[PDB]
């Protein structure tokens, strides 16, 4: 037995013996609410449906002729089981006039905390509010300085900005796209006060190392989880994690919401406190923190959270089988040593779907893709961080040489993968990528 | 002829003309969207109708015996025509997946721009958020000064501690809660970079004393107009004017959300990048500021807003009778001595009712308001900005001493003001009034 938790690894599980190769697993499937549409959907009194046919059942196969790829349609990402039920909790929300603080946010929370596993959760306005609170609960003052990969989007660096602290770039593994450990000792200097990871397009760091490192120079650990909910094992070894709950997210709500996750109880009560004014926390109006924001999160964004979040371990199972599918059909490109491809790994949620291509090809074969094959991709992100036009930039970060980082930068794309996609749509993909490298 | 704008000093004009002091005044009604509600209710064929009782037809007075009094119940707060308008106008916008930005973001912007008569609107996630956004755009850095009053919600100050810059705190006359014109000069440094002038409880401030000040030091002027949407002119002489839309202000949506509104091409801009990120618009991932934060209005809340927002005009006219009944039927209180009462003006909105209770009285009055007659008053604030048990206020605001405020503060007392409480609950609390001081 293998009990279906909602999580990556169980997810890679389930998705091997839908198509059949295990050895007669008896799955049985968690009934917390990030299981409920897997359970509705594949499951039948606790037990995998008899009769279960991935591409018809799931992604709803038929033949469809497709002229055109977009790469994030906004439509696709809420379909329209969400809606109904959208609306028939904004009816239960809306007459009780609770549009700040309320029930639905603290029984997020609780969703949340029981998902990853951890004590405390304060639902925020934004991931990126999240990182903010948390910088500023761990103490972080102007001037300090805060160990970070240079390959994030903008909100990262621009929480640790907003706050007066420095940001310090650290160059990449190649192999991940993750902050390297081993280059993170040679950074700290007197002035940092924090490390903080980048569990980017999905995957997690190697944390473990990095936890030793912190422990060795008593730095704290924030992790930016915003595009991983959902990994295995999350924030196993942080003081903080952030979540985003934005609607591009694995998991979003209807509008911008985030999520501060810990086991630490004092940094728990002053990201409350911070998140809401400097209030004591449930005391409006009556400050013990010198300051602080407006971000926590919408009670009706909560809701609509509570409902949409039904979909989540599904929705990662979709993405993990586009993720294999986009594998298994590119290989020859790699073997060709044209592309290098991510490889299957059970904690990655593929929020995206990065390939690397190789000798100075990607450029070529982004614009090809669109201008002659009809097919989006996209680089996130377009501009590494110590790289922007700007003030700060040219002040600080002039003589900042990132090696990995800028190689990899020269040779990443982003191949459209979202839960509703259709196969036919990612036929249309691959039968371009295969072409554009002929 | 009075045209009715939806704002305060026509609202006053119809109230005077819907009771017995009517001098035979022709009123039209415009047919904006803030207008709407009121339309609906006292016109037909685009004039006033003829017999309106203010009683009956708009609070639906019957006598109702009440045991009991909150001072803000929220599901008092929004209607069922607003829930119904709100769930008509999520059918439409969810199937979009337009979450963030969107047209309805877009929509509002021009509304509330059309209302306050000003070219550019930037619809925000919080008020909080539009006051530190706007004083990052005309310039402040760490150790700006910031001339406010000290006697506003939390949210002022901390917008402007939050980016490091320094409150500098002025005394109110007791005439109007509002801050002292007389005293700007008084505080102005080589450092002052701003006036942040508070128009508290929905009372405009001396705008044109204070734009007077601020032209010979070439200042600039952001108004903090979180309480006072409405009221006519508003922002006339200001450079920036912060409006919130939190759901417990005059106008407000099911969430949070805020605006700035400026005349100023150039700060307007600003306030756009720094609410996304520092990107430039509508170039997303390519950063031309510093940095930038994560706050502007979710486009579903500007939906929202564009449904509840066909009220405010009419929800205003029920505060001012309101207003004006706790004034005529408490002034046996003010002739006698024990009180003092605000003078009905064209500006103030009435967002909150203060009265100030003399002699020290105020904290027996609203105990026994509550232990013998259920009747919740409340303080709107509690403490004042230089008095919190902050480690700020202890290292800073030691020797700071306010004569006005502090003394103001230790009288006040604000009463159960909502658009939709019933004649009924206002009379229980003016009996308790009474009672009380007998
Ligand atoms: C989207 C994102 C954020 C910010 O989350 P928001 O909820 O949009 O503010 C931060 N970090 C990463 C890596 C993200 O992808
Ligand atoms: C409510 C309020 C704010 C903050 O507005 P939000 O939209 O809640 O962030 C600021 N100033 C005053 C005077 C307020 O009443
Ligand atoms: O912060 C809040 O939720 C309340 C502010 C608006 C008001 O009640 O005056």
């Amino acid at each position: 037995l293998t009990t279906i938790s909602g999580h990556s690894k169980d997810n890679l599980a389930l998705l091997k013996c839908l198509q059949g190769e295990t050895k007669e697993k008896e799955f049985e499937i968690s009934n917390v609410l990030p299981n409920h549409k897997m359970k509705e959907k594949l499951f039948r009194e606790n037990k995998l449906k008899i009769d279960i046919d991935i591409e018809k059942d799931i992604f709803n196969y038929s033949r469809k002729n497709i002229q055109k790829i977009e790469f994030m349609p906004v439509n696709r990402l809420i379909s329209q089981s969400e809606i109904d039920g959208i609306i028939g909790t904004l009816k239960e929300v809306l007459p009780t006039g609770q549009f700040t603080s309320g029930p639905f946010s603290k029984k997020l929370e609780e969703v949340i905390g029981d998902y990853l596993n951890k004590k405390y959760v304060i639902a925020t306005s934004s991931g990126t509010d999240a990182l903010m609170v948390s910088l500023l609960s761990i103490g972080i003052q102007p001037g300090d300085e805060v160990i970070m990969p240079a390959n994030s989007f903008a909100a990262t660096e621009n929480a640790v900005l907003a706050i007066g602290a420095k940001p310090v770039f650290v160059d990449i593994d190649h192999k991940s796209y993750c902050i390297d450990p081993l280059k993170i000792e040679e950074a700290i200097t007197q002035k940092t006060k924090c490390i903080l990871p980048v569990h980017l397009y999905g995957k997690q760091c190697d944390m473990k190392r990095i936890r030793e490192i912190a422990d060795v120079y008593q730095l704290r650990i924030i992790e930016d989880a915003c595009q991983a909910i959902g990994s295995s094992n999350l924030g196993e070894y942080g003081d903080i994690i952030i979540l985003s709950f934005n609607p591009y997210k694995n998991f979003g709500v209807c509008g911008k919401a985030g999520a501060i996750v810990t086991n630490n109880e004092n940094l728990a009560i002053r990201c409350n406190q911070y998140s809401y004014h400097g209030f004591e926390v449930d005391k409006k109006n009556k400050k013990v923190l010198d300051f602080g924001f407006n971000s926590k999160i919408d009670n009706l964004q909560a809701a609509i959270g509570l409902e949409r979040i039904k979909f989540l371990s599904y929705n990662n199972l979709k993405r993990v089988f586009l993720a294999q599918r986009y594998i298994r059909n590119l290989k020859e490109l790699e073997d060709r040593e044209l592309i290098k491809l991510p490889r299957m790994t059970e904690d990655n949620v593929w929020h995206l779907f990065p390939i690397r291509i190789i000798n100075g090809r990607r450029d070529e074969v982004k614009n090809k893709l669109y201008q002659l094959y009809n097919i989006e991709t996209d680089i996130y992100y377009p501009v590494l961080s110590h790289k922007h036009n700007t003030k700060l930039v040219k002040k600080n970060y002039m003589q900042d040489t990132l090696l990995n980082t800028e190689q990899v930068h020269k040779e990443i794309l982003h191949l459209p993968l979202h839960p509703n996609m259709l196969l036919e749509e990612q036929n249309f993909v691959l039968e371009g990528l295969i072409n554009v490298n002929k």
